[PDB]
């Protein structure tokens, strides 16, 4: 009745650590091999949430600290209700970004308290596994300069212990990335489970 069937994989990393060309690589991987997984991003854009988070990003508006951080949670939790329905029916999830992101970009770039950043996203659905493309930046956007990447580094660093976290050495040739990726993959254990939440 009630259990968790699909696979949940998030993709976590700096703006520009190939994020979208690893998780389209694995969606592909997945469909030749006729798993049927949806291929999903944060922040969603197109929701009214989303639309104003997108201002805040292109500095359309400004907004303050606390309010845009629960924007992006609220954007996380009105995708609960789907994300549950394909994992439960044993569709996978591939995510591009997620409540890592909302912690590690608020606390690195606003300077806002860890733990007053994770609090609105508890009760999310946990993840099977998060793929961080680790990329040191060391070469539009609110977020995009060089100064505020190297903050946000530091605070990813946050869940680099947690047995869900899988370091991936992003600095590689792509193919082998992506390699590394399917072969964590296949580690997944293949049974239906209950569901988890963050922070657990
Ligand atoms: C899910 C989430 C995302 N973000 C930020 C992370 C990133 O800095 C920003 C960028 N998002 C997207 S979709 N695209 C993007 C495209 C180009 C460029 Cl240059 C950038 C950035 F400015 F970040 F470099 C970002 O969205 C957050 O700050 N909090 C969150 O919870």
């Amino acid at each position: 009745d009630d259990k968790k069937k699909g696979k949940f994989i998030v993709f976590e990393g700096l703006d520009r650590s190939g994020k979208s060309t690893q998780s389209k690589l694995l969606v592909e991987y997945l469909k030749n091999n006729n798993v049927e997984v949806k291929h999903l991003y944060f922040p969603n854009r197109e929701t009214g949430i989303g639309q104003i988070i997108s201002k805040y990003l292109k500095m359309e508006n400004s907004m303050s600290n606390e309010t845009i951080h629960l924007l992006f949670s609220a954007n996380r939790w009105e995708h609960m209700n789907e994300i549950k329905s394909l994992l439960l029916k044993g569709i996978w999830v591939v995510c591009d970004r997620y409540a890592y992101s909302g912690v590690a970009y608020s606390s690195g770039a606003l300077n806002l308290n860890k733990t007053w950043c994770m609090n609105p996203d508890q009760g999310l659905i946990k993840p099977d596994v998060v793929f961080y493309l680790n990329v040191p930046p060391n070469y539009e956007e609110i977020y995009e300069k060089v100064e505020t990447q190297k903050k946000i580094y530091e605070t990813y660093k946050h869940f680099a212990h947690e047995d869900y976290w899988i370091n991936i050495d992003a600095t590689r040739k792509i193919e082998d990335i992506h390699n590394d990726i399917v072969k964590e993959v296949t580690k997944i254990k293949v049974e239906p489970e209950e569901f988890n939440f963050l922070w657990s």
